[PDB]
Parts: C-alpha cells; structure tokens; sequence
C-alpha cells in the first residue's frame, strides 16, 4: 500500500496535461499507467500483483501494427486520465475505475483494418458481431483476459459492483466506434442547447461518456503539431495497408486508402477535422468546460494543415 509510482519530474508536470507523449520508451509506458490510475483511482483500487499482471496481458494481445498497438491504448488511456483529473466531482469511483482500463482495452487484439474491410473480406468476426465487428471483439478480449487466474482487477468489488463496471466498459469500448459517434454527438448538442441534458439520469451520462471515449481515441489531433504530424504517418501507414487489401478483393477503396492518392492527404485532413475533430471537442467543452484545452489544440492542428495545403510546410 504504501509503494507508490514516481516519475521523473519533466514526466510528473507534463503527465497532467492534455498534450502530453508518453515518450519511445515501451518499458515506461506501465508504469505511467500503473501512475494514472494511483492519482485518479487511489492506490486502493488494484491489487497492484493482480493490476501489473492485468497489464502485462493487455500488452501481449496488442499486436505490432503502425497505429492500433500498445502505445495507442495507453495514449488513449492518458487522455482519459487528463479528463478525469480536470472534472474531479463529476464521477463516480467506479466509472474512473472502469473508463481507465476502458481505454487500456479498448482495441485490443486489432488487425490494423476496419469494420468496413472484415465484412467485405467475409472474416468469421463479422459473422459473429453484425455492426461494430472490431469493437464486440475488443470488449469479448477484454471479459477473456479478466477471467484468466490471477488477472480479475474487480474481485474486490460487490457482485453488483462488477456487473456496473463491466457495463461501463462494455458502453465505452463501443462507442469507439466512429460509425455510432455521429449520432452521439448529433443527440448530445440537441440535449445541451434545448436545456435537457442532465448528468444524474444514466441514459444521459452514457452518452457523455461515449463522447469522451470518442475525444480520448482522436486525441492524436490534440498534441502539439511535430507529433499529430508524425502520428498521422502511423494512420495512414495503416489505412494504405487497407486500401492495398481492397486492391485484392478487386475493389477501389476511398481515396483516404489509397496510397497513389498520398497528395490529397492534408485535404483530406481538414475534411475530418471540420467533420469529425472540432465538432467532437466543442461539444465535449459545452459539456465538460474544463477539456477546452483538447479544442484549442485541434485548432491549432487544423490551422496547421491549412499552412501545409498552402505549400508553406
Ligand atoms: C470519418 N473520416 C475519416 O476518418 C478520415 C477521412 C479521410 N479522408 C482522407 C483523404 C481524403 C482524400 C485524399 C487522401 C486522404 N484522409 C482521411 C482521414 C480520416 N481519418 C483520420 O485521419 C483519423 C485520425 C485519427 C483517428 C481516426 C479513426 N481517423
Ligand atoms: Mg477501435
Ligand atoms: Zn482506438
């Protein structure tokens, strides 16, 4: 109980905000975790023996593609740590709990292609789960590896306890899927503009999460510019890769696939940045004020493809 995580002290400041890197150093990136859920959770929480090995196993079940890994899932995790930090009194023990390894889990075992790909390639995935394929899967890994001996995090919590935390993560791991976001978004601005969005009814705060899971997933477009720029090598490394296979089904993917259209990527930038981004953190800042600095550093970024599109970088 009384060993805690320290980092060094460039880590300790930089950790607490939204723009931090957790750095090229992988054997730092449990520990930085392990730190995470200590200052947002308590050092109650885990038994640190039971969290270490739940960790381990996450890692392992991350496979070595460019973009959907470990360092994803555990950047995704730290932008959650950040949300949380700044809106204290919002949530409750339990969802600070469950939104952490939420995030820690929520690609697990991805192959590096979408929803769209597995359905088209006729994978047995998109038999078994008909919409939102990868995610079903990223949550049925997540219940796989907490049921391994020695691996359940939660055993210390109530039956009824675990149920709500599993139903936390189950909600959250989903709503990772871009496809459900749109709608998301669409009902949360109607709710908090005609005056009706009310934090204490649970239909209300599952979306609210949602939206969050959305902002902690794109948080690539919230770091400062030398990594969203070189972050977006990794996405579309892998959306290449896609497009490649789409080639060999015999059909032309979308432009945002395919390498031979490389110099239409900064457009296609600002299209998901003006589509998708802004519109994700400006609700996410009308209903959580405090996430502000996650919208000024998207459009910082925005501003930044705007430079680049007018050949001035
Ligand atoms: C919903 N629209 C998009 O996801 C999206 C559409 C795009 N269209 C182009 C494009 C258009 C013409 C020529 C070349 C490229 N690039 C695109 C990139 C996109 N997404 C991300 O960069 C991104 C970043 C982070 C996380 C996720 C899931 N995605
Ligand atoms: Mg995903
Ligand atoms: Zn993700």
């Amino acid at each position: 109980g009384l060993m805690q995580f320290t980092l060094p002290v460039r880590l300790c400041k930089e950790i607490e905000l939204f723009h931090f890197d957790i750095g090229p150093f992988e054997n730092m990136w449990p520990g930085i975790f392990v730190y995470m859920v200590h200052r947002s959770c308590g050092t109650s929480c885990f038994e640190l023996e039971k969290l270490c090995r739940f960790i381990m196993s996450v890692k392992k079940n991350y496979r070595r593609v460019p973009y959907h890994n470990w360092k994803h899932a555990v950047t995704v995790a730290h932008c959650m740590y950040a949300i949380l930090q700044n809106n204290h009194t919002l949530f409750t023990d339990l969802e600070r709990k469950g939104l952490l390894i939420a995030c820690l889990c929520h690609d697990l075992d991805h192959r590096g292609f979408s929803n769209s790909y597995l359905q088209k390639f006729d994978h047995p995935l998109a038999a078994l789960y008909s919409t939102s394929t990868m995610e079903q899967h990223h949550f049925s890994q997540t219940v796989s590896i907490l049921q391994l001996e020695g691996h359940n995090i939660f055993s210390t919590l109530s039956s009824s306890e675990y149920e709500q935390v599993l139903e936390i993560i189950r909600k959250a791991i989903i709503a990772t899927d871009l496809a459900l976001y749109f709608g998301n978004r669409k009902q949360l601005e109607e709710m908090y503009q005609t005056g009706s969005l009310n934090l204490n009814n649970q239909s209300h705060r599952d979306r609210v999460i949602g939206l969050m899971m959305t902002a902690c997933d794109l948080c690539s477009v919230t770091k400062l510019w030398p990594v969203t720029k070189l972050t977006a090598n990794d996405i579309y490394a892998e959306f290449w890769a896609e497009g490649d296979e789409m080639k060999k089904l015999g059909i032309q993917p979308i432009p945002m696939m395919d390498r031979d259209k490389k110099d239409e990527v900064p457009q296609g930038q600002l299209g998901f940045y003006n589509a998708v981004a802004i519109p994700c953190y400006t609700t996410l800042t009308q209903i959580l004020p405090p996430t502000e600095p996650l919208l000024k550093a998207c459009r910082d970024n925005l501003s930044q493809w705007e430079k680049v599109i007018r050949g001035e970088e």
